[PDB]
């Protein structure tokens, strides 16, 4: 029963993995998520405010939902990962409330050995469901995993093909009918509505967050994400980094929190277009971030909210006033994340019943 | 939309700031507050105990209420602070329960440039309200803030004038009618009641707490307090301290927790007379504290509880058996906080209906 | 009122201590316990899953119950401890739910001075009760405590005599009637039931956890455990270790979490036979663990669950594939804990009403 877990040669294309340890998310998790990342989006922070605008109660931060659903997959898929690399085709179907239980099922949809035959990239489609089987989250990710025995031979290889953009039209049925007049701009922390954003606008978030060892471990276990490279200062000595790698998701959550400085009314996340973990983060490193409007979509059947398509780029140890990005055939050396996603935002303020 | 925040030259006397991100405080926050500071006051720790003595449920620790209400003001007032300096005229109007939402409004009531023209002291009156607009917390604080451009000229300057003591008579209507017979001294951890304290009594708390980097960051984000000097190990290199300053409130909470060793039945805080952040705390530094009875007040219209006026002084890296205080024209070098406040305490144990 | 606490010479055999600060355990504590230790046992993690199998709601992790009940005793017994040493005769009478309040009473049942006359071992029987006085936890522990004055003389000395095994027959009335068919092996993360374990089976847990300073302090205060040696980087300089000792219970919780890798369906703990803190853990040290089946007991009056008797041994900085244990007259140098306990596990999967 000694189980070092699954390695790259153990995956067979088209297998469905029915992940263990479904997770009841409570106001315990909300309070710890708030203290690990410091997000200040009022919909999630204030029940009073959420209720007035047309929610039943504050919904979970969409990234608390995401890290929990991802977490459940880690024991089977990425326990023996060296790094999670990217995402595509992400959809937040349903908002999630404290007391709800989240479960995850993954489908192996790609496998590509690395040239050294020491590792492969595993591609999965992961689907999270509430206790009654209703989908709440769908996404694709790919992660670089260890082979147990490098001399082993990779049966079938397949780099799958993924939409680099989700279609706003399928995100329309996500958020319940809201009241954009009840939405109190002063309590939400910005006057800027759907119509105040221009395609091409660039936003430095200014604020920096230095990440301590204990912070990312406490976050990573909260998600019940077991990837040994987060936790084992002994074993990681024998990796390329030689020390504990911070959960990629920790950077996504930190960048989202910072993004409140300019995008406070992008209150909920509807889907993920593309994401890429460019570079790893270590304890003692400082995160900064900057964002861009790529599209501004109206939602078929709705006038309360539209959708912003956004690109957010995070750095370590480098302010983003100069908007760091590409630099030759690759990124500026300070870039650690490049995330392309749809958020929701209120439209008009005219009171209706 | 790139916003480095408000600087000293941006404040205009008499402006009202209506702060963003109102905060629903849950049993998540209570559990994290308990783990960040270790307070052992039974009223807050045990619903069973609170209910018996005449509360509807355990109330929030008054400093969890305080750090949340302060927190909401930080983005507008002290995001660009170098240090929060003092308090006066603090009143805990109403106890607060899990599920309640807290909002903050501040009034700029003072401005004084520093001699180097690099900084000014900003004086505010901050008022926290529940979701229905009822006041729960009022206080005055002053914080040393950065000027964006030092060559800038300060229009109007005003060091306001503040009562160095709150009047017990206005704290009477705070706590609901309690049962001081139901109050179980063994469960509360002290036999000492209102009548067992003498004016002039001095209490060393003995216990020390060493504060790690991750602890104060996790606490400071829980309060959604954004002051860059807490978080940015890069930017703080260019400050006088050259490293992250620990939230002043973290020291107040730690000193209050330690104070359980001698003041266990000073179960709730009614108001704040004067407070002064004497000196900063850094990661790795050890806190100790000692307290003094300054007054013992009966409350107009009540026999269940009286009010102790208390002075609590915290040190770093120095036990308080010698009761460190002043030392010439200024404090003993180890002193970091000097806090003068009213707490509540049960009187007589005679059972009534 | 300056109280450095109780020292070895202050205990009198046969005294009952009625401990202060009873503790309401909430979903705040559950979420923080989950993030401090990362346990993935589905009964505790998923209400949905617990309810289906025959609980009213997820019960508290038995070690969250244990650390809280132990915590309440620390101010009186072990505030001035150098190290907690062992356990015997542990019984989890009743599972515990969020909202319940826990109180502790201890009986001094042993005292033995150390040869240097600087310290003694104090032996206690500690009993935790819900708010209505019903017992939930009973155990014996012994801890090495400081004498205030070494020249002091120890009146009565007594090393009591303790059963090295609890009897499965008295654990039968602990867990409510469950449904072992409703128990979803895929959601619980193991197909192995009562009947799949063999006496003599050995299980390496593979996974390692490196423990940071802030992690054990945040955990130790959550339990409201005050032992100065956990917290005071100044005072601990003058101890044999010269630095902060990590709560022994932190190692028990970490080893239990790791043990999910092979014992996922040992879902609840019924009692503790023997436990020994072999060696201390420090910040930066990495924990690993391995377990053994010692007995497999059926429960008088029940067919849903049986009892496994288990031995789990934790190490620091040494993988357990070689199953480290004894090595001459004493343990392998890497061993830090040797814990002998009864857990519960489902039997047959045949659906009944």
């Amino acid at each position: 029963k000694t189980n070092p877990g699954r390695f790259f040669e153990d995956f067979r294309l088209g297998e469905t993995i029915r992940h263990a340890t479904p997770r009841t998310v409570t106001t315990g998790d909300v309070a710890l998520y708030t203290a690990l990342y410091g997000p200040r989006f009022t919909v999630q922070s204030s029940d009073a405010f959420a209720k007035t605008i047309g929610y039943p109660a504050s919904p979970l931060d969409d990234l608390l939902t995401f890290h929990v659903v991802f977490g459940k997959t880690v024991p089977d898929v990425s326990l023996n990962a060296l790094a999670n690399l990217g995402y595509a085709e992400g959809g937040f179907h349903r908002p999630v409330y404290p007391g709800e239980t989240l479960s995850t099922v993954s489908e192996v949809i790609g496998l590509k050995e690395s040239s050294n035959r020491q590792t492969g990239v595993v591609y999965v489609r992961s689907t999270g469901s509430d206790a009654s089987g209703r989908t709440v989250l769908s996404y694709c990710r790919w992660v670089l995993v260890r082979k147990r025995d490098p001399e082993a031979k990779i049966a079938e290889e397949h780099v799958p093909q993924l939409a680099k953009v989700v279609n706003p039209a399928d995100l329309a049925h996500a958020l319940p009918p809201l009241d954009p007049a009840a939405y109190d701009n002063a309590l939400a922390g910005s006057p800027h509505r759907f119509a105040d954003y221009a395609v091409g606008e660039k936003i430095d978030h200014v604020d920096g967050m230095t990440v301590e060892e204990a912070e990312h471990q406490i976050a990573t276990r909260l998600f019940q994400n077991t990837a040994k490279v987060h936790f084992d200062a002994v074993a990681t000595k024998e990796t390329k980094f030689g020390k504990r790698l911070i959960y990629g998701g920790h950077v996504i959550s930190l960048a989202r929190a910072l993004s409140f400085n300019g995008l406070a009314n992008a209150f909920a996340i509807g889907g993920i277009n593309a994401g890429r973990h460019v570079a790893p983060l270590f304890a003692g490193d400082t995160v900064y971030a900057w964002s861009e409007v790529l599209e501004t979509a109206e939602l078929p059947g709705r006038s309360d909210i539209g959708a912003l398509r956004l690109r957010t780029v995070a750095t370590k140890n480098q302010a983003c006033g100069a908007y760091p990005d590409k630099q030759g055939e690759g990124y500026d050396p300070s870039v650690i994340l490049d995330l392309d996603y749809w958020a929701f935002i209120p439209r008009l303020e005219h009171h209706h019943h």
